[PDB]
């Protein structure tokens, strides 16, 4: 009834707010019920109303004084906007317990959508529970007490973030090949290109919860991706004097690659030479043309495709690829080492490097005549079994370049 006494009980009871939260913190290392705290929070608003309305009117030469003490324990211990450190104490542990418990639902949650394989579910949680991690931890910072602060972060932060960080695998495959779909539906292949890219940089990383759905979703996009491309030549190349290599972007329509849709020609006359077949690459995308006619050294030849498909519908665009045929010039001729391993048949072009006069090893383009101490089989192994010794002599055929005869060691 007297005013002192009101206006020391009301702070008392304030203060008694704060205590509802800390003393528990920090006697057993655990929170209140929040709802203890809302109780504590309301009693305290209301003996804080009470005791002003009571110093409005009994309080003399020291209203003023009253209020102002009232006020200050108030804005301290309970309620304050924009509070600074130690303010609002009641208030900023409300909020951020509230802040910390909605974290631990919302992983709770994402953690039963990775459970039921919900790829849908997962991915809007994991958008706003990283929203709720970046935007809203500011709300712990005003929290007084570097001990409940931490609390706060341990106890549910920590588990939220772990459960987040696991997931971004699979939520960037997720947006990334939608994306790629989108792009190509909407006729942007250097997006959808990009959008794959990502796609094959992180599908290898997805976590078990959704990796067949995700890798499925990838191989649509990557599959989708193909069909919009255009089915292209990319190359020409000889191979040797009757035959040239054609590379296709894009597996060829085998019943297309024939013969009469090949034309080639001694670039810039009019001699033109006849294709004799076509080998197609069951891998797909590459042929052998064998000609009738001969192609001369140091020359370069012309090839225009024309008339091919894919393996699935699209049309290759008529296409003009060049060669140039070259003949490379043997002059040196040597055995690997000065010896061979024991073995009932040891192919003896494995053992011999051929180079040019620059000195450049020539891996292609050229024949190898044996002679040997040994029976030679194919023209080229020999049985070096329970032999100590053998003579052998590699010749390119059919030039001058040679070893002359060679004593190997056999050995292992």
């Amino acid at each position: 009834t007297d005013v002192a006494t009101v206006v020391s009980q009301a702070k008392a009871q304030m203060k008694e707010a704060y205590y509802t939260y800390s003393h528990t913190v920090t006697e057993t290392g655990q929170f209140p019920d929040i709802k203890d705290v809302y109780a504590a929070y309301n009693k305290a608003k209301q003996a804080y109303a009470n005791a002003v309305a009571v110093v409005n009117k009994a309080g003399g030469a020291k209203k003023d004084a009253y209020l102002a003490d009232l006020q200050a324990i108030y804005e301290t211990y309970v309620f304050k906007a924009n509070p600074k450190s130690g303010e609002a104490r009641v208030a900023t542990y409300i909020d951020a317990y509230n802040y910390a418990t909605k974290l631990d639902k919302m992983r709770q949650e994402l953690k039963a959508a990775v459970d039921a394989k919900d790829l849908k579910k997962a991915e809007e949680l994991y958008h706003k529970i990283s929203y709720e991690l970046k935007t809203r931890t500011v709300i712990l910072d005003r929290v007084y007490g570097q001990s409940t602060r931490e609390l706060l972060r341990s106890t549910f932060k920590a588990d939220a973030q772990a459960l987040r960080d696991r997931l971004i695998y699979d939520i960037t495959v997720a947006m990334k090949a939608r994306e790629a779909q989108d792009a190509v539906k909407a006729g942007n292949l250097d997006k959808a290109k990009a959008a794959l890219d990502q796609v094959n940089q992180y599908v290898s990383k997805v976590t078990d919860a959704f990796k067949a759905e995700l890798q499925k979703a990838a191989q649509d996009a990557k599959a989708a991706y193909e069909a919009a491309l255009t089915p292209k030549v990319e190359s020409v190349s000889a191979i040797d004097s009757t035959s040239f290599k054609v590379t296709f972007t894009k597996p060829v329509d085998k019943a297309t690659a024939i013969p009469k849709n090949f034309s080639i020609t001694l670039k810039g006359t009019e001699t033109k030479l006849y294709p004799k077949s076509v080998e197609v690459s069951e891998s797909g995308l590459t042929a052998t043309v064998t000609l009738y006619d001969t192609l001369v050294d140091g020359k370069t030849y012309t090839v225009v495709t024309s008339g091919l498909k894919d393996t699935a519908g699209k049309e290759f665009e008529t296409s003009t690829n060049e060669f140039t045929y070259n003949k490379p010039v043997p002059a040196s001729i040597t055995f690997n080492f000065n010896k061979l391993p024991e073995d009932s048949a040891v192919d003896l072009t494995k053992y011999v490097t051929v180079k040019d006069a620059a000195g450049n090893v020539i891996k292609s383009g050229f024949e190898l005549e044996f002679t040997s101490s040994e029976k030679l089989t194919q023209g080229k192994f020999i049985n070096t079994t329970g032999k100590k010794s053998v003579i052998v002599n590699a010749t390119v055929k059919g030039t001058n370049v040679t070893t002359g005869n060679v004593i190997l060691a056999v050995e292992d």
